């Protein structure tokens, strides 16, 4: 396990998301499903030129997995996934410029719900989660685990868990007062409101 420091801008954004009073927290799911859909578009598009891109799995889908025992909501996709270089470097560049643009817009009067327009909608996970674990597998790299509870750092290690084939798992370790996002009726309601026309099958698992 390797530990990395967030740049000051992204650390400030994570603190704003955690500390700001903002009741419309449900938008985190729209943001994560949108990132999953974008990752699925990306591998689908690459496969149009190189069909072997799907040797790591033909199914293009999104699964929503609640676990009341662990207090986790997991979003699974069979999209493009992220390499080690994506997790540490490439996405750090995106997070930096996206945060700057979002913070400027927020000071001007934009709302937290508009976070996705800045390419940093992933960080809306911290509206409901005290810790986020990302398990990911990209065709060009090994399976990795990225994780952060904010506090200014994140970790990256090769993941020894169940081999995914290709894609991303976003594990949301929910805050104690955010357990409504583990309830079937609540997740169904949110998906219907914000994500009813996503071009991939979204399966809401139950317990
Ligand atoms: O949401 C994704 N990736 C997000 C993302 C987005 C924007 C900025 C940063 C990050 C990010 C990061 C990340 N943020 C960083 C911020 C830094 F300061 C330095 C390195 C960083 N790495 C780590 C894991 C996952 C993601 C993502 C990508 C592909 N397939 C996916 N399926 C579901 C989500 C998902």
């Amino acid at each position: 396990m390797e530990t990395f420091a967030f740049q000051a801008e992204i650390a400030q954004l994570m603190s704003l998301i955690i500390n700001t009073f903002y009741s419309n927290k449900e938008i985190f799911l729209r943001e994560l499903i949108s990132n999953s859909s974008d990752a699925l578009d990306k591998i689908r598009y690459e496969s149009l030129t190189d069909p072997s891109k799907l040797d790591s799995g033909k199914e293009l889908h999104i699964n929503l997995i609640p676990n009341k025992q662990d207090r986790t909501l997991t979003i699974v996709d069979t999209g493009i996934g992220m390499t080690k270089a994506d997790l540490i470097n490439n996405l750090g560049t995106i997070a930096k410029s996206g945060t700057k643009a979002f913070m400027e817009a927020l000071q001007a009067g934009a709302d937290i719900s508009m976070i996705g327009q800045f390419g940093v909608g992933f960080y809306s996970a911290y509206l409901v989660a005290e810790k986020v674990t990302v398990i990911t597998k990209h065709n060009d790299d090994e399976q990795y685990a990225w994780e952060s509870s904010a506090g200014g750092s994140f970790t990256v290690r090769t993941d020894t868990g169940e081999p995914m084939g290709r894609g991303t798992k976003v594990i949301l370790h929910l805050k104690e007062d955010q357990t409504e996002y583990l309830e079937e009726r609540r997740i169904k309601e949110i998906v219907k409101k914000h994500s009813q026309f996503i071009g991939y099958p979204i399966t809401l698992f139950v317990e």
